[PDB]
C-alpha cells in the first residue's frame, strides 16, 4: 500500500491532486547527491553529473538526493510514499559526492546546467557559510531566465541576533525555506534571519532511499523539496505564470506562524497559493 507522508498533507497538496493538478510537464531539477533511478517509486527523466569522480547522476552513493527527490515527486501508485508533485519531470543534477559534500564550482556548473536545459524549478537542499560572485551570478541568471529557485535555509539554528541562513538561500532571488514539525513549531536547527522566506515540514520526513528503501530524515534540506514540489503544482495549474508570480503567490498565502525572523511569511499552503 502507499503511505502519504504527513508533510505532503500538511501543505495541502492532496487537494490539488484530487483536482487533477499533479505537476505534469514541469521540469524540476534536484541539485544534490544524484537520484537512484532504479527506485520503483521514482521516475527520473534525465540530468547530469558535475562531480569528476562520480560520472553517473543516477547512482546515489549518499542517499540524500534520492530522499529529496521522493518528497518532490514519488509516484502516485500502490507502493511507497507520494510526492508533492507526483507527475513532475524529475532531473538528477549530481553536484555532491558520496560523502555529501561538493565544491562550489560543481554546484555552480549544476545551476548553469539547469538554466541551459530549461528547468522550470530548481531545488538546492544544500548551503555553505559563504557566497561568491559566481554563485550569486548563477542564481540571479536563473531567476532572470524565469526559473523558480528554492533552497534550504540551513540547519545552523540561532546565533544571538545574527542571520544564520546559508548560501545560496541568503540571496534575494532565491526562496529560502526553514523547517517546521507536524505541530507547526519551528525545528530547533532551522536557520533564521531576514532572508528566510517560508517554512515547510522538515522533521522526520519519510521518503525514498536507494535500493528500494524508505526512511526518515530531518533538516531544512527536507523542507525545501516541499516548496519546489509546490511550485510545480502551481505551474501545472497556471502554466502562464512567471516565476515572480509563483513566488508571490506562495509567500502571500501562507499560514502565518511567529515572527518572520524565525518563520518567514509562515507555512506554505499550496491550495491557497494555486487559486
Ligand atoms: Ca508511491
Ligand atoms: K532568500
Amino acid at each position: 500500500a502507499q503511505s502519504v507522508p504527513y508533510g505532503v498533507s500538511q501543505i495541502k497538496a492532496p487537494a490539488l491532486h484530487s483536482q487533477g493538478y499533479t505537476g505534469s510537464n514541469v521540469k524540476v531539477a534536484v541539485i544534490d547527491s544524484g537520484i537512484d533511478s532504479s527506485h520503483p517509486d521514482l521516475k527520473v527523466a534525465g540530468g547530469a553529473s558535475m562531480v569528476p569522480s562520480e560520472t553517473n547522476p543516477f547512482q546515489d552513493n549518499n542517499s540524500h538526493g534520492t530522499h529529496v527527490a521522493g518528497t518532490v515527486a514519488a509516484l502516485n501508485n500502490s507502493i511507497g510514499v507520494l510526492g508533492v508533485a507526483p507527475s513532475a519531470s524529475l532531473y538528477a543534477v549530481k553536484v555532491l559526492g558520496a560523502d555529501g559534500s561538493g565544491q562550489y564550482s560543481w554546484i555552480i556548473n549544476g545551476i548553469e546546467w539547469a538554466i541551459a536545459n530549461n528547468m522550470d524549478v530548481i531545488n538546492m537542499s544544500l548551503g555553505g557559510p559563504s557566497g561568491s560572485a559566481a554563485l550569486k551570478a548563477a542564481v540571479d541568471k536563473a531567476v532572470a531566465s524565469g526559473v523558480v529557485v528554492v533552497a534550504a535555509a540551513g540547519n545552523e539554528g540561532t546565533s544571538g541576533s545574527s542571520s544564520t541562513v546559508g548560501y545560496p538561500g541568503k540571496y534575494p532571488s532565491v526562496i529560502a525555506v526553514g523547517a517546521v514539525d507536524s505541530s507547526n513549531q519551528r525545528a530547533s536547527f532551522s536557520s533564521v534571519g531576514p532572508e528566510l522566506d517560508v517554512m515547510a515540514p522538515g522533521v522526520s520526513i519519510q521518503s525514498t532511499l536507494p535500493g528500494n528503501k524508505y526512511g526518515a530524515y530531518s533538516g531544512t534540506c527536507m523542507a525545501s523539496p516541499h516548496v519546489a514540489g509546490a511550485a510545480a503544482l502551481i505551474l501545472s495549474k497556471h502554466p502562464n505564470w512567471t516565476n515572480t508570480q509563483v513566488r508571490s503567490s506562495l509567500e502571500n498565502t501562507t499560514t502565518k506562524l511567529g515572527d518572520s525572523f524565525y518563520y518567514g511569511k509562515g507555512l506554505i499552503n499550496v491550495q491557497a497559493a494555486a487559486q
